[PDB]
Parts: C-alpha cells; structure tokens; sequence
C-alpha cells in the first residue's frame, strides 16, 4: 500500500513539473540568488515600472495578472487531467472541480513566487514590491494584499514542489463541491490523494509535527482569498464598465 | 507515547461529558427514537413549552440566550484542556473570542438531522422546515447550519471524538490578536495527536477520518462568517448588553 502511495506522490509531482514552468524550486532560486538562476528587475515605484517594461498603470497591471490567472487556469487544467481518476470522472463535475478549485491553486502556488517583500512577475525575470502593489489606485492596491498575508504564512510551512503537487491535487478533488453530481468517486480518488500527502509529508518532513494537519487547516485561508477577491472583481466591473474580462475567468466567478 | 494520547483523550472525553449536558449520544438517542415536543408550524410553537421569554425575533432571541449558555459551557470546557489555563490570559479570551462560535456550530450538528433540531435540552424538536418558513431573513438562519450538520454528521463522530475535536478548534493559533502562538500549537499539536490516535481506533474503517474532520475546519469557518454578515442588521438596553457577542 505505502509503495503505491509513493508512486501516486511521484506520479504527481512529475505532472506538475510538466504543467508549470515556474516551480517554487525555481522561484527561490531567483529570490534568495544565486547561480543556477538570474536576477529579476525590481519594480517598487512608477519610475521602475517605465524603466521594467521592455492604459493607466493599476489597470495595465491588473489586467497583465488577469492574464497571468488565464495561463494559470491553462497550466492547472492540463495538471488536473494528470489526477487518476480525474478525467474518468462525469464531465459536468470535471467543469465543477475545475470551476472551485483552480483559484485556491492559483494562490497556493504564487506563494512560490512571493516573500513578505514582492513578487515575481513575467516567468521569474521580473520583482515587484508588495509596496508598490499596495500604492496601487484605490481598489487595485486591495488586490494582493491577502495573497500576500497567506503566502507568509504559507511559506512558512517549507512546503515543497513534491509536498505541493499532492496538495494541489487534494484541493481539485474536493466532494465538497457545491453541484457535484456523483460526490462518492470523487472521494474515493481523495481519501487516496489525502494518504498520498501524509506520507510524503512523513517522510519528506520527519521532524516536523503534524504538518499534515497543519498544512489541511491551510485550506481554510485559502477560501476566505477567493471571496475577498471576487468582491474586488464585482467593484473593478460597476467602476471601470470599459473593463473587459477573460471569457476563461468570466465563467469560473459565475455563480461562487 | 500513544499510552499518553489515550489519557489525554480520556480527560477530554470526561470533561467534557462534565460540561455539555445534552451529549451527542443522549441526542440521537432523542432523534431516533428511545418523546420531545414538535414544532412544525405557528400553532404548535405557541403551545411548546423556557427561560428567554421576555415570532420570528422571539426564535431568534431564543437561539442568541441559548448561544450565551453554550458560550459558559464551551468556556468551562476549555479550561479541562492540558495547558489551557497556563496560556497567557489575553490568549485565553482570544481563543474563546474565535473559537466558540465554530463550537457552537459543530456542536449543534449534534442536535440536528436533515428533518430539523432538538431544542429545550432535547424537550423540543423545531423542524427544519418550520425554519425556513419564518419571515426574511430569519428563515435564512438555521439552514446554512442543516446543509454543514447532514455533512458534518455524515462522518458518524461520537461524543469522545467531538471532544478531542473541540479541543483542537479552540487551541488554533492563527486566532488574530494571539501574544504567544508558541505553547497553543504546541498544546493543539498534542491534541491533534491524539485525535488522530482517537479516530484510527474508534474508527478503524475509515482511512482518512482525521483529514476529513480538518477538511470540515473550513465548511466551519465558512459557516462562522456567513452567519456574522446574516448578523448585520441594519430591544432592552440591558438585554443589549448580554447579547454583544
Ligand atoms: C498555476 O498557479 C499559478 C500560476 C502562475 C501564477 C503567476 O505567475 N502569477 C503571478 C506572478 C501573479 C502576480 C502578478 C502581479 C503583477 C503583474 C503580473 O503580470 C505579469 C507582469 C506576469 O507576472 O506575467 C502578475 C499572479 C496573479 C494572479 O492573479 C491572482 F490570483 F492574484 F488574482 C494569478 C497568477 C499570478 C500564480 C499561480
Ligand atoms: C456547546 O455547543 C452548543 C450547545 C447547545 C446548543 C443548542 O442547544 N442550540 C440549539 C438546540 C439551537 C437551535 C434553536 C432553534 C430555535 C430556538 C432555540 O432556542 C431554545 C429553544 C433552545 O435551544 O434551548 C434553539 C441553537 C441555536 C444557537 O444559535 C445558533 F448557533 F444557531 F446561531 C445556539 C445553540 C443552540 C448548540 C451548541
């Protein structure tokens, strides 16, 4: 049994490389230096952000990390599809899984790219401050704020590419889902993804307790970020009726 | 150490039969038949027969008296947890502050089915559909709790798994306004331990009870910051008072 729990955990973090370019491995890499990897170009004022790029400000941004949540959406469809089991599941909970879990994955994995300082933005070559972020005009330097609050905390945890691959995918396959038509397969691939991670965690993080159930509770935060950020996203559309918004990203906040 | 886990559960089961008076045993007991009151509409509620009595508000008045009963017993509860008592004061009211609404919840999932839910220390039944009845938003209340309680009571806990569970949801260290997170993760940590040893042996048929129990963390605090907002409304002065939270 635990010899099937670790190919499981293999054959995940295997997919996960595969599906997303930017590992958290990588990301430190680039913000700790040094020489497996460059240095980003920091953007921390409205200098900087000229001298970075290579219509207004707040927006532009807001619409480059609309576009940034579209590959995100692109990169964890393809990784879900890995999860056995997954696509063997009724396609309307496919959609549903899919619609639910993808931007508690979004903020679980740019966390990777985050220190309480910044971010990194365009693949890893690019840093932008948590206080330029925050300077933004009024509703949009409300944006990352709570990413940011999770991902020091998150971060904290030293979770791994190998420890977050399993986790990402506990997350998709939640039987929790509100419209899942067939909730008990959904479970079943779980409560395996779920024995899957405790073992990696075990044996990846021996001496840290209770990490396993230190890292579910995290799954709580988590939630809270997507419904702070889909009220932003409700002000964003009344205020700038200008704003146009991914077809991708329309139909995922439809109907929370 | 697992001898230790099985003491530490042990105390917590005992405390907390000591501080809850309607147990989840004595409840489905009520439930299942082994005779309460039934409030099903307008009629047989005026005649059920309390100690809040001073429709819709006077429901409601009765759940936020109820609310400040378990709140004394929860907090009675607490202080049976190894270390609790030892924590910093302010840290104590913080933990209770977060914690017991969570409890409060958890705890009533104990009381209800998908029918409806004991009242009156079990002397009662109001049905869930006499619930959503009431008036707006009044209606909109109690059903958020019935949809986390057929969830919550689908994973079959029993009374000295809800104690070691209880515990754990007060000692969470991510409680804003916490001076000394240390010895809380420290003393949940242990508890959670000890959960985990409580469920593989009460429940040996089900793999991963102890993470699905952490899973409904989240279906918990959702439901504590759904009903905060439902709270926002938008009465005796004194009465006021007791009931600030
Ligand atoms: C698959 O999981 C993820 C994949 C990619 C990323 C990612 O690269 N992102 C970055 C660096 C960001 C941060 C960011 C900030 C400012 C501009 C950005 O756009 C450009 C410059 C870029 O990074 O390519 C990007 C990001 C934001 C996102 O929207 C949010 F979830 F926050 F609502 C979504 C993904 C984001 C995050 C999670
Ligand atoms: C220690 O945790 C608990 C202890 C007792 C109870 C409990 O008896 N309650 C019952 C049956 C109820 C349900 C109820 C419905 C209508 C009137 C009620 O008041 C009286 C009749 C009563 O419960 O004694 C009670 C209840 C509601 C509460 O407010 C709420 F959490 F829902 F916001 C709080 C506690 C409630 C719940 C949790």
């Amino acid at each position: 049994e635990s010899a099937d729990l670790r190919a499981l955990a293999k054959h995940l973090y295997d997919s996960y490389i595969k599906s997303f370019p930017l590992t958290k491995a990588k990301a430190r890499a680039i913000l700790t230096g040094k020489t497996t990897d460059k240095s980003p170009f920091v953007i921390y004022d409205m200098n900087s952000l000229m001298m970075g790029e290579d219509k207004e400000v707040a927006i532009r941004i807001f619409q480059g990390c609309q576009f940034r949540s579209v590959e995100a959406v692109q990169e964890i469809t393809e990784y879900a599809k890995s999860i056995p089991g997954f696509v063997n599941l009724d396609l309307n909970d496919q959609v549903t899984l899919l619609k639910y879990g993808v931007h508690e994955i979004i903020y679980t994995m740019l966390a990777s790219l985050m220190n309480k300082d910044g971010v990194l933005i365009s693949e890893g070559q690019g840093f932008m401050t948590r206080e330029f972020l925050k300077s933004l005009r009024k509703p949009f330097g409300d944006f990352m704020e709570p990413k940011f609050e999770f991902a020091v905390k998150f971060n904290a945890l030293e979770l791994d590419d190998s420890d977050l691959a399993i986790f990402i995918a506990v997350i998709i396959l939640s039987g929790d889902r509100p419209g899942l038509l067939n909730v008990k397969p959904i479970e079943d691939i779980q409560d395996n993804l779920l024995q899957a991670l405790e073992l990696q965690l075990k044996l990846n993080h021996p001496e840290s307790s209770q990490l396993f159930a230190k890292l579910l509770q995290k799954m709580t935060d988590l939630r809270q970020i997507v419904t702070e950020h889909v009220q932003l996203l409700q002000v964003i559309k009344k205020t700038e009726t200008d704003m146009s918004l991914h077809p991708l990203l329309q139909e995922i906040y439809k109907d929370l």
